[PDB]
């Protein structure tokens, strides 16, 4: 009797109705028991990254066992998960000869389950493997692919459940984690949790990381009610003030003020009292019902009569009244104390993992998305069209006027270098993704060969990964004349399906992706024209039908056009580049103003038609920068005092006046 000392038996769990409901996952558990009584290689494998819920397979498969929703075969049998705790508190292999031996005793009525299989045979336990083909044990397997590539029983692929299935999942566990926790669970609090969990968690998986939020909220909301209310806090505070002050004065009057606010405290305490107990009240029916159900399902088993149908009839509609009554008292009775998790307190606990602000979690997308051209313009100036073009499109794309099954956009930007394209891809990364940081840059010249398809796919993938531990990012491609042809096949098929297949075999998802592209083919007509601030498109267009496909054209959003950079721009770029540094001596109490020639020798430095506005960083760096830290560090600068930039000879210089 190794495996009551060294196992855990799920189909004695699921009996007593103490596993909890599993939800979807049908094609799973009947691929599952097709494999179970498989004629040879029978075993099966669950398969999949953790959380996504191979162990709820195993679990359900035990509760339609108990059920007897399962095929003759399956009938009657027992589901036991083999601890790997228990085994290693020379004993082990001993232990396990015992478990072999116990596991053999019953001969086929026995089902072993192994969570991370690999543990087992990979501290590398040789002895199960006669066990296997001789088949005196049957087994599941619950093992991740990266360690089924370290193994290589029956494939059994476990997939990570979409954002409306784990929503599914969640509406499922509902009443559950409502009764484990002792609160309520707003259904908004659901959808918020699989979403937020789904965008800004990148390294966890569904629905796991989403019921993580969901716990910690509830515990949260939990210590939030245990805790004495705040107005008491204040009261009790307020009166020992009171009595301090009127006893050191032994003024009459504050003796008055004190008896009235102590009936105050008192009346609030009450209340307090009053309300606990109703949240009591609501808690215990609601386990009674929990175990009123439970018990129906006991009795479906073992076959009791009149029983069924009292319980169906009396008690679980009775109890079932009595708890909404319960809890459209709490609705009545509630004040002091708010035990209902919602989307806020998701958005807290998210709060606390990520370090968003969370302003941005629920700030409203529809007034972003409506004033986007003057947003994208608080970082890109000039370019109206681009910024035109590209907030028309996305804005199509989120009012769900296209098809959801392409990436949110699709733009080739086209003109001369220095102009803003980068510019406008990590406006867009900061306004959508509330962060530069979310892009992924590609420069396809260094994709121009077969290896280069290979390598940013597989054969794992440069982008692929990218785009998998990153889902919503601004990808840009740079130079995409350059690339390879196998390449752009891969590119229609991310514009297209708005998913790629790699060369794992598994397929990555683009639909939150909005996909850049950025050529220099039209930088000489472009840079030649400006012609009409429309025609530009046909004329360029002549350019692209050369080095360009029907398909391609065709399947991108846009094609944007990006002209060079007018005086007055290149000097409120060199503006906006100064804003940087003047903040950071705003931290130390500097204040810098700039001469307008001193913007001019700046504007004037920093662009030149082929590189345009890229030298006007370092070119501020060289003039601006080294001479004001000499100074800064040498004393001659001071703060408290204005900073003005001026012209001395044609070189900039720093002076307090
Ligand atoms: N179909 C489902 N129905 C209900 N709960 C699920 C389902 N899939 C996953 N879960 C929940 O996800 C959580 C973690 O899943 P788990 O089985 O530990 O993942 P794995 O074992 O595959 O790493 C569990 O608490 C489980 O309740
Ligand atoms: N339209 C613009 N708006 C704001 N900054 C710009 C603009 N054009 C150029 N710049 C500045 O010039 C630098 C380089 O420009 P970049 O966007 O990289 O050009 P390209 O997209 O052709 O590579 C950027 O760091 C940016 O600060």
């Amino acid at each position: 009797q190794a495996l009551k000392k060294y196992t855990i038996d799920l189909t004695e769990r699921a009996e007593q109705g103490k596993l909890d409901p599993v939800i979807g996952r049908d094609e799973e558990i009947r691929r599952t028991i097709q494999v179970l009584q498989r004629r040879t290689k029978n075993n099966p494998v669950l398969i999949g990254e953790p959380g996504v819920g191979k162990t709820a397979i195993v679990e359900g498969l035990a509760q339609r066992i108990i059920n007897g929703e399962v095929p003759e075969g399956l009938k009657g049998r027992r589901v036991l998960a083999l601890d790997m705790g228990a085994l290693v508190a020379g004993e082990f292999e001993e232990r396990l000869k015992g478990v072999l031996n116990d596991l053999a005793k019953q001969e086929g009525n026995v089902i072993l389950f192994i969570d991370a299989l690999h543990t087992m045979v990979g501290d590398a336990g040789n002895m199960l493997k006669p066990a296997l083909a001789r088949g005196e044990l049957h087994c599941v397997g619950a093992t991740t692919l990266d360690e089924y590539r370290q193994y290589i029983f029956q494939k059994v692929f476990v997939a990570e459940p979409s954002v409306e299935d784990t929503i599914a999942i969640l509406r499922g566990l509902k009443e559950r984690y409502e009764l484990h926790h002792h609160v309520q669970i707003t259904d908004p609090a659901i959808v918020a949790a699989a979403t937020l969990s789904h965008r800004y968690i990148a390294d966890r998986q569904l629905p796991d990381k989403a019921i993580d939020l969901i716990d910690e909220a509830a515990s949260s909301i939990r210590m939030q009610i245990d805790s004495k209310p705040e107005e008491l806090d204040r009261l009790d505070r307020r009166i020992i003030q009171l009595k301090l002050e009127q006893q050191a004065l032994m003024l009459d009057m504050l003796n008055e003020e004190l008896s009235d606010k102590e009936r105050q405290y008192s009346e609030l305490e009450e209340e307090w009292k009053a309300e606990k107990a109703s949240l009591s009240g609501t808690q215990t029916i609601k386990a009674e019902l929990e175990q009123a159900k439970i018990a129906i399902e006991q009795a479906r088993r073992v076959g009791d009569l009149a029983r069924m149908s009292e319980l169906q009839y009396g008690k679980i509609p009775e109890l079932e009244k009595q708890l909404e009554a319960a809890t459209q008292l709490e609705g009545k009775t509630m004040r002091l104390l708010r035990n209902k998790v919602t989307d806020a307190e998701i958005a807290e606990v998210l709060a606390r993992w990520t370090g968003i602000p969370v302003s941005r979690m629920m700030e409203s997308e529809r007034e972003k998305l409506l004033r986007m051209e003057q947003e994208l313009h608080h970082r890109v100036i000039g370019q109206n069209e681009a910024v035109d073009a590209v907030s028309n499109a996305i804005r199509r794309s989120r009012a769900g006027l296209a098809d959801p099954n392409r990436p949110i956009g699709s733009f080739l930007f086209l003109g001369p270098t220095g102009v803003g394209k980068t510019e406008l891809c990590k406006a867009l990364a900061n306004f959508m993704f509330d962060s530069d940081e979310a892009m992924v840059r590609i420069d396809m010249s260094e994709f121009m060969e077969k290896h280069s398809v290979s390598r940013l796919v597989g054969a794992g993938g440069y982008l692929t990964e990218a785009v998998r531990r990153r889902p919503y990012s601004v990808i840009l491609l740079d130079a995409v004349e350059k690339a390879h042809p196998d390449v752009f096949n891969i590119l229609l098929q991310v514009l297209d399906d708005g998913r790629l297949t790699d060369g794992q075999g598994r397929t990555v998802d683009f639909r939150n992706t909005v996909v850049i592209m950025t050529s220099n083919l039209g930088s000489d007509l472009i840079q030649e024209r400006f012609l009409d601030y429309a025609h530009m498109k046909e004329l360029v267009l002549g350019v692209v039908s050369h080095n360009f496909r029907p398909e391609f054209i065709n399947r991108i959003d846009e094609v944007v056009v990006f002209h060079p950079l007018g005086e007055q721009h290149i000097a409120s770029i060199a503006q906006i580049q100064l804003k940087r540094l003047y903040k950071r001596l705003e931290e130390r109490g500097y204040e810098i103003h700039i001469s307008d020639e001193a913007l001019k020798l700046l504007s004037e430095n920093g662009y030149d038609p082929v590189y345009g506005a890229r030298p006007l960083k370092r070119a501020i760096q060289q003039q601006i920068e080294n001479p004001l830290a000499q100074q800064i560090l040498s004393g001659e600068l001071v703060p408290g005092k204005v900073i003005r930039l001026e012209v001395n000879e044609d070189r900039i210089v720093a002076v307090q006046h």
